[PDB]
């Protein structure tokens, strides 16, 4: 009588920067996405997500105390006991990860690990804390951090998401050239990432009426997140829903009626204007379902001087496919053919360099041939490939697997063997047997370095 394996799951991220109190007896509305912003539909109050990512900041509790307060509250919500699938602290820095029992089955592969950001003074409170895990044929990435704190260190925070991304050490190590933010079929990163509504101190005033009129737009234009996105300085590939939710921080406890913003010895003499400090961002590959069904803020946790924050996502799923051939023999009817293919990269290096194929669909990573180098009429470096890719043979050849699988791709130096880029093309094709153009563009370090595209011709079973 096997329940059929799902297609799609519900997956719930929650923020909150606990200022280092104890939380009230009920924080069911957090978990509910009830209070300001997209909010959920009490039509589904009862109805389960399938994973709970709870991230935590300056978090006062145990792991076996605030495990018991978390299962207690989706107990009280669902009437599902949930199952731990993985807890991590560092410091005061906590990622909890649960998952309905009938998810137990699903769930293989485990990792956590932390990064520690900054250097001496500023080495010993700040950095991330993350989970991955495979759910059937799905890898997941969670990623929990406090960056630096002051509206002045935006580019501190920078640096230290540079860090974090890549010094986790989070999904299938075998993918060496692979940073987190191509690792996972979906990651989420959240967390007190502490940018800053980036107005002149002498606004408090005039920011805290806009915020009563409920008019987030011209705080919005000067959120340092958006901005340093939108000029391609920090999470480069990432989305985040709509902000539609009142500034998460700084609030006076015990109340939501004020922001405590001014300047006091408490604070180091420095002003917290009203920011976005609280943040759900996500990357998926190319093609995959994934849909932003909450983002918000809750009204009813009054504990810290920040809002616990949500977002709730419907996520694409596979399953452990198996055939008569692949997992452990290729399947013969299956092949992935490149034509036409070059990189461009923003390199001043003269290397040659080969290209490494990476897939969960191959039975190990395949190693190109060296490309031409040819020099681009506006300075760059193209590496031509021509015809010249390897014919990759996937383990499984059936269009239902195939088509929804992906392709990493690292560029690496022949001098060195270090990767110059690194993206990830989808095999979910509008067509089979046929040449249709691909692109990615390509990072390293998780900053732009160049560009790979040409043409693919998938054959499947069909
Ligand atoms: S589970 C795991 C173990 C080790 C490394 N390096 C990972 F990335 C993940």
């Amino acid at each position: 009588m096997e329940q059929p394996e799902p297609d799609m799951i519900t997956i719930f991220i929650g923020t909150w920067n606990m200022g280092n109190a104890p939380p009230p007896k009920k924080i069911t509305s957090w978990f509910l996405s009830k209070g300001q912003g997209k909010t959920r539909d009490d039509s589904a109050d009862y109805i389960p997500h399938d994973i709970y990512v709870i991230g935590t900041q300056e978090d006062p509790l145990s792991e076996k105390e605030w495990l018991e307060i978390l299962k207690h509250s989706l107990q009280e919500i669902t009437s599902v006991t949930f199952k731990t699938v993985a807890i991590h602290t560092l410091w005061n820095i906590r990622i909890v990860v649960l998952a309905k029992p009938e998810h137990e089955n699903r769930i293989s592969h485990i990792c956590t690990d932390n990064v520690k950001t900054g250097i001496a003074n500023t080495l010993g409170n700040k950095g991330a804390v993350g989970v991955s895990f495979m759910f059937n044929g799905t890898s997941l990435g969670f990623v929990n951090s406090h960056l630096t704190s002051g509206s002045e260190k935006k580019l501190r925070r920078n640096q230290n998401y540079m860090n974090i991304l890549r010094f986790l050490a989070l999904g299938d190590k075998k993918l060496s050239p692979f940073n987190i933010t191509h690792r996972f079929t979906h990651l989420f990163w959240f967390g007190d990432l502490n940018y800053r509504v980036d107005l002149p101190t002498w606004e408090a005033e005039t920011i805290i009426q806009k915020i009563k009129q409920q008019q987030y737009a011209d705080l919005l234009s000067h959120d340092q997140l958006l901005t340093e996105r939108r000029e391609q300085k920090v999470f480069l590939h990432f989305e985040e829903e709509e902000i539609t939710f009142a500034p998460t921080y700084r609030f006076e406890r015990l109340t939501r009626d004020k922001y405590a913003y001014t300047k006091q010895k408490a604070t180091g003499m420095k002003y917290n204007l009203p920011s976005w400090c609280d943040r759900v961002l996500w990357k998926s590959y190319p093609l995959v379902h994934v849909v932003c069904q909450s983002y918000g803020s809750t009204s009813d946790i009054m504990t810290s001087d920040h809002s616990p924050v949500f977002a709730t996502f419907e996520a694409g799923v596979t399953s452990q496919f198996v055939s008569k051939n692949g997992p452990g023999t290729v399947d013969s009817q299956g092949q992935i053919e490149f034509l036409r293919c070059y990189a461009t990269l923003k390199t001043k290096s003269q290397t040659k360099f080969y290209l490494e194929f990476h897939s969960s669909c191959l039975e190990s990573f395949v190693k190109s041939q060296e490309g031409e180098n040819e020099e681009g009429s506006e300075g760059e470096l193209v590496v031509k490939f021509g015809e010249t890719l390897p014919k990759l043979k996937p383990i499984i050849s059936d269009p239902e697997y195939l088509l929804d699988q992906h392709i990493l791709i690292s560029i690496k130096s022949s001098d060195s063997d270090e990767s110059y880029g690194e993206g990830c093309i989808a095999l979910r094709l509008e067509a089979t047997e046929t040449q249709l153009p691909i692109y990615t563009p390509l990072t390293h370090h998780g900053e732009l370095t160049g560009h790979f595209q040409g043409e693919i011709k998938l054959q499947t079973s069909q």
